[PDB]
């Protein structure tokens, strides 16, 4: 058998239920009645067999050591642990010592020993330990739950040991018994043994109630002296008991709930507000900031450190693939990038009327705003009543300060609650340099965007001088290919849309390149891609004279 | 409010158990065998109700105020459990009540 | 007593909260909640560790990491830096981190931002194929090293591991292997020495020998032209940060141009004499021979011509 599975789990609520049984039939046998009936003799050995088919399960059960964490299925070590651990003290309660007594004649020694079989209620109590490993209930209230239990079952066990210690005394001495004089009402218990088990059950555990609960009462009290010390030893252990219950109430709601902080917050905020007297919208603007900033503070620790990169990669995915996905600027590029900006993506909220960052300041962070409305303008210290473009749901905003690296040419406001995407620079860029194809597209996404929104038509200049550096370094990049051969790299590049046109700042051209080099292979590529043979450098050399200097026919032929 | 509700449903369920028997074994019964202080009223029935509802009221908060002075006992095996029960739920509450002051 | 609690208690009342965030967010039931529920009891002995880090004025931490981190790291081959005084700095911004079985750490082709160092357990690494199907090109040990090849190299790193048996391992930021290596130029130097000699000696290092190869061939490339195409434009601060990054002055283009002769044929001056702090020599011949001085007299810049 193995700990993982359907079978197993029936077993052990059937085991609970047989073990909850014996645990409380045992001072049943103990005390109240004298040896056993015949009639419940049978479901003795009946409890009993299945306790031994329970030690049998016990004897391979392939638990986790605690130390590996990982789970260990051989035989011989979960024996020489667990067995000793457990089926030692089991093997003891496991002989039925009914059929002792009698052949002892009734001997007292088998009765003391029969207390062995209370040892089971620890197949309970790792039963709740495996209930409050359950995430759903409270950790508190199960602990409540747990002393509410052990309470009420040392209770049961202190009244049944009282009638045992009644019944102890010699028959004769039935006034010194508290239970053969405690004559409540009219009614008397003159003999405890003649009268139904039952009647006595019942007398025995409201003696012991009544001291848990620590009301008097009067009524019954302890006559035997024998009896007199057990109360004292209860008394004194139910007193730390019940100490126990009041301080772990006391604790589980001491603990304030969310809404228990907001509300406190809420009561010493408005005591504050009605100081001022301002009321009006001022009212409802800082309660809403202070809610949205608790639930914004819920999402925020939980990804910062409860749940790694890998972890909350994840996640991230799921939640915001759709939202990354209708962007239009990040359309027309490569799934894994995407898939990149995903995964180090964060959340924000914003009420109406706050800045993020105002104009000329040097920007720190990628936006996006994903849902509600915001008004961007180029209002700024000096100056007033500059606007452009509102930005609505899905629209990115902040990619030209970062690309073009200029430090916020206006001031960015929200105006209504909004949704909001934070990015940081350094991820952004490494993912840009990582990923040029992506990063091209994304910028002819901008031309494409261009002369339709005001913004970036107000700052297309800054674009214009970046694309045509990136075009140099581009035009760099692909000379430098050439010069290594990289047939491959370069046939990529072509098919990445770079322009063989293009010079280097040399006037080398690819072709000029070629000849130079001698590969005869990127001269007719270069060829057929369709360039004008017939180019100058700096100085003006045609790719005829490199191709003389370098000496190879090849290329002087083509 | 809700714990002293709950007091008077005990106190009128914890009558009506007394009730419960025939006016044969009054005495076994717990009203009508108190006797306290000569007024011995042992038929509960013919009593004004203003009185008895005292009385049960009177047990009812005794047992809930953890005291106990005895003089009214749970004789009878019908109502016994009942104030068993009855002081488990009240300790519990009561703990209860003692935790949320001290929060 | 109770009111104080325990660490268990926290435990137990941080899971209920994001569960319940969790539960919120509609995530799959079967997905995550093992991983989660994995994650958080090696969570539990780190949790110490956090409130210590946090506490400490960051100094007797520093010491005991010396004390524990660095024979750890010492015994790695990988990553020796063939010098002591370089080694402690990385102990001090060092993390540790405890892992399941049957769990994935670094997907492929993803930017690394985190540098693993087995320093105990191991590890299996398997190469993404258009097949897709999982080849184990190394099986990973204790005190071993890995991501750091990727970071030289700056490739995107396509590799998937998984662990294979108890393992402690060490959590890297990238910015701080780079800002500790350019504070040690010579130290990367080393270690790229030590690499070059994994290469030969280990299978996985020996299946991306081409990748090694390739770009230390064309990773020179970008550095000499990068310099001087900001040479060629003028912006003094890029070059300078660049040429501070470790790239070298005198090494030439394709074309055996130096920045020194685009600066000259620009006439920037700035940028000339900081070169000629620099050091940069003029002797240096291009394809036609030009020197310094020929194009800064064709041009027609007076001050590159007087300096």
């Amino acid at each position: 058998i193995h700990p993982k599975n359907r079978w197993y789990k029936a077993w052990e609520m059937f085991i609970l239920v047989w073990a909850i049984y014996s645990s409380l039939f045992t001072p049943m046998e103990f005390g109240f009645f004298r040896g056993l009936p015949e009639r419940l003799f049978v479901l003795d050995i009946v409890g009993q067999i299945a306790f031994l088919v329970d030690i049998v399960l016990q004897f391979f059960v392939a638990y986790r050591d605690t130390q590996t964490y990982r789970t260990v299925y051989k035989p011989t070590r979960i024996a020489f642990r667990y067995l000793k651990s457990h089926f030692l003290m089991d093997f003891i309660g496991c002989f039925p010592w009914d059929l002792i007594y009698k052949a002892s004649g009734k001997h007292e020694l088998v009765r003391y020993l029969l207390w062995i079989r209370l040892f089971r209620v620890r197949k309970v109590v790792e039963f709740f330990q495996r209930l409050e490993k359950d995430t759903r209930i409270n950790y508190l209230f199960t602990r409540i739950l747990k002393l509410l239990f052990v309470e009420v079952y040392c209770t049961h066990t202190a009244a049944c040991i009282f009638y045992y210690l009644a019944t102890t005394l010699p028959p004769e001495n039935e006034g010194y018994t508290w239970i053969g004089s405690l004559k409540l009402g009219d009614y008397s218990y003159e003999n405890f043994r003649e009268i139904d088990l039952w009647k006595r059950y019942t007398t025995a555990l409201y003696f012991a109630i009544v001291t848990m609960a620590t009301v008097g009462y009067g009524d019954i009290h302890a006559v035997n002296l024998r009896e007199m010390i057990f109360v004292m030893i209860y008394v004194s252990f139910d007193m730390v008991l019940g100490a126990y219950l009041i301080g772990n109430i006391t604790a589980l709601i001491v603990k304030g709930s969310n809404t228990e902080r907001f509300r406190d917050k809420m009561n010493d905020l408005i005591s504050f507000m009605n100081r001022k007297k301002l009321g009006r919208d001022l009212r409802s603007q800082i309660t809403g900031h202070v809610r949205l900033q608790y639930d914004s503070h819920y999402t925020d620790t939980v990804m910062l450190q409860d749940i790694p990169a890998s972890i909350r990669a994840k996640i991230a995915q799921l939640l915001y693939l759709p939202y990354i996905k209708k962007v239009p600027l990040f359309k027309g590029c490569s799934t894994e990038f995407i898939n990149q900006i995903v995964i180090r993506l964060h959340e924000e909220y914003f009420l109406p009327g706050e800045v993020i960052t105002e104009q000329g300041n040097v920007v720190d962070h990628l936006y996006f705003v994903c849902e509600g409305l915001l008004e961007a303008l180029v209002t700024k210290t000096d100056g007033s009543e500059e606007s452009v473009t509102l930005l609505g749901p899905h629209t990115s905003f902040g990619d030209i300060s970062i690309i073009c690296n200029i430090s916020q040419p206006f001031t960015v406001r929200v105006c209504e609650l909004c949704h909001l995407l934070r990015l940081d620079k350094q991820s952004f860029s490494n993912i840009l340099e990582i990923y040029f194809h992506d990063g091209r597209t994304i910028l002819n996404n901008i031309m494409e965007e261009k002369e339709s929104n005001d913004r970036i038509k107000k700052l297309e200049s800054d674009i214009v001088i970046h694309i045509g550096k990136q075009e140099a370094e581009l035009a760099l990049k692909v000379n430098s290919a050439a010069f290594q051969g990289d047939f491959y790299q370069l046939k990529s590049l072509i098919r990445s849309g770079a322009d063989p046109n293009k010079t280097d700042y040399d006037g080398r051209s690819p072709l000029h390149l070629a000849a130079c080099r001698g590969y005869e292979d990127i001269t007719l590529f270069l060829i057929q891609e369709g360039v004008d043979v017939n180019l100058k450098d700096k100085f003006g050399h045609t790719p005829l004279f490199e191709a003389v200097k370098a000496g190879q026919e090849g290329v002087i032929g083509l």
